[PDB]
């Protein structure tokens, strides 16, 4: 209840980095978690009939032993992220599966086994308290949060950080997540907070920006370049969303797969024209469980290229998977690239190797992305080049109906969640950005 | 005849450039041919049962009339690829279906459409005319071919010639091809051949060493390194042949499959170690049609881990296809690549794409080589660092017996065929780098 205070210094204009090593930390504060002992809750229930509002709980938590190379930090506002939400309806196994093992190695790493699970990836707040061999960061520096989490003990991850061999991802395979009053990260993890946006705001993009930068933007994905043709699935909604705006930004031509003209138009409204309806068109892809139609596949390039006045595409950028995969290997132009980071529809891969092999095409696998990659994404929207896609914000104490929003699949854009911040629309620094972004900014409101 | 003269100044040391050039074309030359009107005689017959020796000829066939950036080459020597054994069974379609295309393009595509197709696509012999625009290659110089057949006129692959939307290969979707006494190339075919090796030895690396290289060692495939662990089916068989002596020569480790203890007998004589028999271990990837076996992928990963030292694969040496697929992304290591330019086994590819995403694997497709990459590997050859796969050696009329021991796969070293040359063994100028490397050239005669 002393988190009072905490607020008030964060709120406070004249507040110093004194003031903030000087506040005194509270007993306990507010988390979202799941509990341990009721993993087993929708035992013999379908994936869509299980209801997170049932299993997500707001606990008055105590705060974490702070160890070497970590921030605890006062969370003003977080997001919900598709892995939270699995995290709620304990799929594929329960989270605690891997915080019982991983808390086995050293004291350190016992403290995040617990009956309690506290969750949430994303963040946007403020530095509390740092510790041993932590220099870069003070308390009352105003950040944000990447969600990778590694320890880079071994040699693998030195020449990018993504293959470090026991990668993790903080808050899911991780307690003390960003869904509360306060959260403990690797202060490796620390990137600064825009000055022109909202706690909220400041939250969304992440970990749905970042995978897409690394996929798209960066040399370990396509090494996009100016004048190509991307083909963008689910350009409308998270991933794609990003995928559009960096496809934009830096000058290459985003081509748009969308399911209904609302969705059409949130694509046009960030600046994309060419765009295709796969429902309006009836792509049938798969002629059944086990077989793909080529003349679907030849039907979709045809409507491609239409659009782009005879081009097929330089990169495809997939996640939906098996569904979609086999037309995404046989539209890229001779010499392209399929970048991938997910398969949502199926994991289990299908595509005419013939189109691959004979076309000099390349298939490369991405996921989030490194602390340089997350920082270089997050350093884009400070620059104002690209615009978070939040949607809604919810406060913390309905964070179980955020997760249902998400599960349900409500909204295109983010669905965000104040922590501390008492209302929304808080933590502006530069309102003279804000008034020149605000329309792009304000693009995925309540759709 | 007039051919007999210019085999004479062949087999002449005296025999100025001055003189090949004055030396008269014959009216016609022998060749291996398959027929227009007998396309539809494999009947309705499997493929294992289709014998190319009813449908190879050996016709006498005129001279074609010399175009601009072309040559005329007298052939000493040739070799049966898989290419030129489909032609001959006309699967999956004859070539004549193709040619007929070309042809109506231009009145020099027009020389192409023939009702015989000369078959072939390897070549050592020399040069005799060149047409219009051509100055690098004078009448006389002693050649091997590469079979790639690009006009370029597209701007597309001037930064990588493979990237030519209408890239040919010579003698396949070309007429005038290798297995005759003279053959029509693009002198941008040619190469100088390797003084220490016979007109056979010579013939015998051309597309099945370009291929590996491109897919192995350059920078539009693997770009393998020393230290390295290079997964390489079929290792002991043309392709992985190539591929074992690339990844031996260049500091990286082989992991090389075969299925008998023959075939490892081969792969050792080339100083690999590491060995696995698919057969005698009896990896069944496929639990049925439609449902791979993880349990298989994992089994298959630890015998590699074992031979390794604890180490999963860096690149994978893939061109069976659907049946072992599955089980090359499984068992690449985090941040390695799956290298592919086939899929004999089968075409349509299912893997699990949560082991691409997560790991950060890729896979690049490549196909053939570009003249760069088919100097380079045809170079390696000649600095005696790479030696040619020679098994059997047949005459020019004895083609059919050779296309039909490759169809059935009788032996593991590439089969050659004599075309001018009277006998096995010339064409030896330095016979003391001949020495140096003789072992190493036999290892696999009579194999």
């Amino acid at each position: 209840m002393t988190v009072k205070d905490i607020l008030d210094a964060i709120q406070s204009k004249d507040a110093t980095s004194a003031d903030f090593a000087a506040l005194q930390l509270p007993e306990s504060y507010r988390a979202i978690t799941v509990h341990k002992d009721e993993t087993e809750m929708f035992a013999g229930l379908e994936t869509r009939d299980k209801d997170p509002r049932k299993s997500i709980h707001l606990d008055e938590v105590p705060v974490p032993e702070l160890g070497p190379g970590e921030a605890l930090v006062a969370v003003m506002a977080s997001s919900v992220n598709y892995n939270s939400v699995w995290t709620s309806i304990f799929e594929p196994v329960s989270t605690f599966a891997f915080l019982e093992r991983y808390g086995k190695l050293s004291p350190l790493t016992k403290r995040h086994d617990l009956p309690y699970h506290i969750i949430g990836s994303d963040l946007a707040g403020v530095v509390l308290r740092t510790g041993p061999g932590v220099n870069a960061w003070q308390p009352g520096d105003e950040v944000v949060a990447h969600c990778l989490s590694v320890e880079l003990e071994s040699p693998d991850g030195h020449d990018d950080t993504m293959l470090d061999p026991e990668q993790r991802i903080w808050g899911f395979e991780t307690n003390f997540g960003g869904l509360a009053e306060i959260a403990l990260v690797k202060t490796n993890q620390l990137m600064p907070k825009p000055k022109h946006l909202t706690w909220e705001e400041a939250a969304a993009p992440g970990l749905v920006n970042s995978t897409a930068y690394r996929q798209l933007v960066s040399r370990n994905g396509a090494a996009m370049k100016q004048g190509d043709n991307v083909l963008i699935w689910g350009a409308s909604g998270g991933l794609g969303s990003y995928a559009t705006q960096f496809a934009l930004a830096g000058g290459a031509n985003p081509i748009c797969v969308v399911s209904s003209p609302q969705k059409a138009e949130i694509c046009r409204s960030m600046g994309a024209e060419a765009i295709i309806d796969r429902n309006a068109e009836g792509y049938k892809f798969w002629k059944d469980e086990h077989t793909q139609d080529p003349k679907e596949w030849k039907r979709f390039g045809k409507r491609i290229r239409e659009l782009t006045g005879g081009e097929d595409i330089d990169i495809v950028f997939e996640h939906p998977g098996r569904e979609t995969f086999g037309a995404s290997v046989y539209v890229t132009r001779k010499g392209g690239t399929i970048t991938t980071c997910a398969s949502t529809s199926g994991y289990m891969h299908e595509y005419d190797n013939r189109y691959l092999w004979m076309s000099l095409k390349r298939i490369i696998g991405s996921h989030f992305a490194n602390y340089r990659e997350a920082y270089e994404a997050n350093r884009l929207i400070a620059k104002g080049k690209i615009h978070p896609t939040l949607s809604k914000t919810y406060s913390l104490e309905e964070t179980g109906q955020a997760a249902y929003d998400v599960h349900r699949n409500l909204h295109q854009g983010k669905v965000g969640v104040l922590c501390l911040a008492p209302e929304e629309g808080l933590g502006v620094r530069d309102a003279e950005m804000r008034a020149q972004h605000i329309d792009a900014i304000n693009r995925f409101r309540n759709v």
